[PDB]
RNA sequence: CCAUAGGUUAAUGAGGCGAACCGGGGGAACUGAAACAUCUAAGUACCCCGAGGAAAAGAAAUCAACCGAGAUUCCCCCAG
RNA sequence: UUUUGUAUAAUGGGUCAGCGACUUAUAUUCUGUAGCAAGGUUAACCGAAUAGGGGAGCCGAAGGGAAACCGAGUCUUAACUGGGCGUUAAGUUGCAGGGUAUAGACCCGAAACCCGGUGAUCUAGCCAUGGGCAGGUUGAAGGUUGGGUAACACUAACUGGAGGACCGAACCGACUAAUGUCGAAAAAUUAGCGGAUGACUUGUGGCUGGGGGUGAAAGGCCAAUCAAACCGGGAGAUAGCUGGUUCUCCCCGAAAGCUAUUUAGGUAGCGCCUCGUGAAUUCAUCUCCGGGGGUAGAGCACUGUUUCGGCAAGGGUACCAACCCGAUGCAAACUGCGAAUACCGGAGAAUGUUAUCACGGGAGACACACGGCGGGUGCUAACGUCCGUCGUGAAGAGGGAAACAACCCAGACCGCCAGCUAAGGUCCCAAAGUCAUGGUUAAGUGGGAAACGAUGUGGGAAGGCCCAGACAGCCAGGAUGUUGGCUUAGAAGCAGCCAUCAUUUAAAGAAAGCGUAAUAGCUCACUGGUCGAGUCGGCCUGCGCGGAAGAUGUAACGGGGCUAAACCAUGCACCGAAGCUGCGGCAGCGACGCUUAUGCGUUGUUGGGUAGGGGAGCGUUCUGUAAGCCUG
RNA sequence: GUUUAUUAAAAACACAGCAAAGGAGUAAUGAUGGCCAGGCUGUCUCCACCCGAGACUCAGUGAAAUUGAACUCGCUGUGAAGAUGCAGUGUACCCGCGGCAAGACGGAAAGACCCCGUGAACCUUUACUAUAGCUUGACACUGAACAUUGAGCCUUGAUGUGUAGGAUAGGUGGGAGGCUUUGAAGUGUGGACGCCAGUCUGCAUGGAGCCGACCUUGAAAUACCACCCUUUAAUGUUUGAUGUUCUAACGUUGACCCGUAAUCCGGGUUGCGGACAGUGUCUGGUGGGUAGUUUGACUGGGGCGGUCUCCUCCUAAAGAGUAACGGAGGAGCACGAAGGUUGGCUAAUCCUGGUCGGACAUCAGGAGGUUAGUGCAAUGGCAUAAGCCAGCUUGACUGCGAGCGUGACGGCGCGAGCAGGUGCGAAAGCAGGUCAUAGUGAUCCGGUGGUUCUGAAUGGAAGGGCCAUCGCUCAACGGAUAAAAGGUACUCCGGGGAUAACAGGCUGAUACCGCCCAAGAGUUCAUAUCGACGGCGGUGUUUGGCACCUCGAUGUCGGCUCAUCACAUCCUGGGGCUGAAGUAGGUCCCAAGGGUAUGGCUGUUCGCCAUUUAAAGUGGUACGCGAGCUG
RNA sequence: UGCCUGGCGGCCGUAGCGCGGUGGUCCCACCUGACCCCAUGCCGAACUCAGAAGUGAAACGCCGUAGCGCCGAUGGUAGUGUGGGGUCUCCCCAUGCGAGAGUAGGGAACUGCCAGGCAA
């Protein structure tokens, strides 16, 4: 027995699984491993929108009910982790520009322990140069300068 | 150094108010789709600028079709 | 008003007077009317102008197809014996009206969103200036004088006056109780109560302004309004929602059903309602005829289900048991059978204002309730819920059931101080039989209730014993071992193992009750005599009694009261409605004899009515008629 | 110390401490949580009296909420279901004054509770949609010198044998005269490619002659050239990524001077950075921080649970149709054959005999006429067989299709027959799919192939139109977006008793009680007292079933005050039986005149505990009584 | 015209089964061989081809036999439409229709066209 309610949510996961492929770009379809007449259909629901882009979809969806998705859905799990990564360490930098910005010294610590090769004296330079462009309502010279160090000492570190 | 900026004096003009109309710079929501995001409402509501008695536009780098009309503006058809 | 439903104790109204609700424009469809007619008609504009020009333009006469294109023909097809659309019917422009679509579009009512401005005299915070903190206490740091150390530490005496210190006034606050809730006050008063030198309080003047301000942080305060202030505009936002929709009369007159819905309280199509046109003895009741059922009933051939017995595969042969066989049952999901109804079609007399169908305009409604019948469900309980048919209410008053939509009789045109009748009634309330005949009842049954019980009473069929004398009564008998063996404690008939013998016999049992440790004793089955005629036990039942106790007051005939004024059978009379008939009066519908834009010498019938549809009218302001008429 | 101005002052909050311009186990403390002890008393048994203001009478002034109208009694039953107005019955002279409030479902607020609205408003997010902000790279402000290096256009030079061979020749080609002392053939030798087959040149002795089709070849000879692919190299060109230096852009809220009695600003010098930073366009990413929305319906109130489309049977009451969150089962296929024709054949279940083999394989005979089979769950039908086998085939075809069934409609199904061309069979004859009933998705949008149908001047083309076909568990399956989850007790708005919770009203499964039969218990004996197995009744004293009144407001558990009524009687009173010697009791009948507790635990009803009485009864009255009282 | 047979039908259990008797003059059946036509998922089994030697055994046709199967009244009963009544989870009254089962009884066929043989 299968319950009618799993097979609508299956049916909604191939359907999301089309979207995300259709939507990646062409190097995200090349590397996938598609077949001609999946790629075929992918181009043709990027080429057409609106209601025949949904019903292209939706047939992409039929055809992967048969078809098997595991190496899809395995190479999307790699380039989300992929992406994935590269936003949260943007996200870890852009906090770390924040903590700098707003405590100062408790900030320095924790960059310097990220990355002793940091310098104490050009970290605390630059947050009272960004504390002062904030009092005088100055260009974010600073903070973008800030950000740049801070993407340099992680790609030395990586 | 020159010179400029700045300063002093003389002459002309504006400074604001005024109901609506005109052009321009901004500019919504309610609501309809029986929901609602495109859309509509709407370039309407409302704010600002300027002149006038009207204003704006105005003499095609236009139409038309290879037949032909020769600025702009306004009214009725073409036309739901 | 809403409801299946309201006197409901569901909603609104204190009353009077005035004001208040389907209007307006633009296009479309239809109806009536008016001119023209295969033509009709003009917009803007001109116009000494409601005239006349202005044919720009619009509608139809020709449609088919997507189109090319063809043409009373055209699309399909390679094409039609064909099939889909047109031909044989006249449209147009106004006037008025019924709808349709947009404008706030029948009227009042939201919370809510955006735009532009006003607020920090209340309040939250902050900034600058000043003011206030009665009085009395605790009393550290520190300093001086001694004891005590190499120096320390520690300790006693004097000065000292720091504490978000203590008690307690002003001041701040509101923790408790009471009063005040249409109070003196839109958070107040009395006595207590905490702080009362600070993070305290306060006067004055400013700053922080609405998705913002401030907030020792409660979604708290921001001018008595704050989970997004106030004021003007979008804006008459929207409201599938609640309420209202105002003069009269005549005719007709439903539904709460099926399909679909982000769809259930709304909406779209159909059925149902109304108006008009056109159509066939069209439709309806019934007699007959040709029809198919699997329902009621019946049965178990089949499908299940159920009881007994046999052979019994197989399973563990005193033991479980398949498939089958014989008999008995049940089925909405069984029919070897099978109705009554109902439905289809045809023929036929009669009646019904065509009561039938097609089209067009307008609808309304799409919450149904109750009762019978056959059910599903629930508990064959529910004023419970869902189905199919009928009936009433909705949308029908009237008479009876005391009162009570859904029970019964019966469909109100109007008036009459006329008669008849249907249901129900005829002792009084209260109109009619205290009517007659033949029976039942002793119970207030009638006038609530079951399982069961009973010499209640009436009758039917019978049955047993009966003057060779029955049943019950009356002075009589009921003696002997059987103190029994047996479980010896005593059971002896009265506790049980046990037989359940035998003589006198007109006659009696080795034993039924009361009473003793058992005894004993008193009775009874049966047997003598008089009286003596009927007596005894069961079935069917009509009408009666118990089972039968509730709460404001008899309260389970309506009451009085009734022994017939209670129940069954029959009959004759009467009361009994808005039902029928009798008289008169009004209006619609169809006909014929005639009037022919209308009377009818007529004729038959109809006239309850909600939502709704059609038709006909009354009233008021203004305008022409109208410088006419009435009028000090 | 502060906190919800305006009833919540706390362990909560806060604190010292500890870890674009511009929170020091803890002394003390506390209107703090809990326990114990003493005093005190009107909190209470139980309340009595007195003092002042009202309340009462008189004189003067003088509102309010509410109001359909009232000539406005109780009881019984009915009724939109609790009657001042209905039917019956009893009672009551008319009209005032001081009180209580049981009611008039009494006044208050278009219920805050529950439901609905394809309602609103905030808050949350890995709901949808976006975006402020942040940010990546490219382009311009943005330059100059240098050190390399990836690559393109060329300029310039070699280099490149399947087999044929003087030859380590790829393609056409102006095709056939040039090279000549612009120091010749060949040479000591340096060097490049190198399948070791055979080309070559910076330089020179010498000194100025060598060569073209000529013989094979799918091409001939770098003799002159026009110009290139695999394979490589010197100069010049486009250049960018990266690195170093400089200033003239740009920054300077660094310094000095001037306008200037000037922290603004502008200008002049200088210092420091400097083509970095920043800004503007685009672009990748993030982005409940912000903003606009969504989160379906049936539902025995709502949520949860289950379902939303199609097929078979019943309910479905013998035409058709007919609902339930009613009772039973399936489906979103499959077959180029399981389809069409021609021909042929006919099972299940049993008995008999037979090696494995056995009850049940296969073989032969007997009964049997379908209980077999008919691909899929079931109905019906199927001997002509639609059931099974073999041969041939694609009619599972094309354009139609009269006439009907079926639904409101979209739509679905049947269908003789016309024309073309086919398959089977000699022929008559059959074939427009499957024995039939589930195997499916409207429209918009487009993809693919054909069609001069059209294609906005013409000739085309793009784009459309038509024919065929493809694309949705659009399964919420007549499918509102291509695109959407929750909380509100901070809530708000319009309504409902159309729809709930307390009560009211109907019924009584459940609950309590009474009774019929009587097995049996009771030392023998059913009925002194119980009494199983069974059955019949009364009440509305529990849980219940419905939702008929009430959501334009009926105050729902307790305690105090006040009580009233039924007896299914707790005591007192009158009796019967007893397994009643008497006191004391056990069971049942009549009897409602009277009475029928206090304290510790709870809010408690109830219940447990201790002590008394004769007892400390059961229930109805909106589970009595808040216009009476506390909460 | 009748005793017979075969084919094509109407009619379909009063029509079919169980038992006995009866037929080879014709027709029918059984039967012989299959080298050839034809066929066995193997077999002249079935079908097909050339004969009829032999026979009526089986089957087939006719008669009898009621032992079954089957048909089957009349009446009664159940049931039911209409209008009423009641001691109303059921029944009764007037009217109309009217079962199923069972019994008496019937029953072991009838009929249409043609062809062939016998006797007329």
């Amino acid at each position: 027995w299968v319950s009618k309610s799993e097979i609508k949510r299956d049916a909604e996961e191939l359907k999301r699984l089309g979207a995300e492929i259709v939507d990646l770009g062409k190097n995200a379809l090349d590397k996938i491993p598609l077949d001609a007449d999946l790629r075929a259909a992918i181009e043709l629901a990027q080429r057409i929108k609106m209601e025949g882009r949904r019903r292209q979809l939706q047939l992409i969806g039929k055809m992967l009910r048969q078809r098997d998705v595991e190496p899809i859905r395995q190479a999307l799990d790699k380039l989300k982790n992929r992406h994935n990564q590269q936003v949260v360490l943007f996200h870890k930098l852009e906090n770390l520009r924040d903590r700098l910005i707003d405590q100062g010294d408790d900030a320095i610590a924790e960059v310097l322990n990220l990355w002793p090769d940091a310098d104490r004296q050009q970290l605390r330079t630059l947050i009272r140069n960004a504390k002062k462009e904030k009092e005088g309502n100055k260009p974010p010279k600073s903070a973008r300068q800030i950000f740049q160090y801070l993407r340099e000492l992680a790609e030395n570190e990586g």
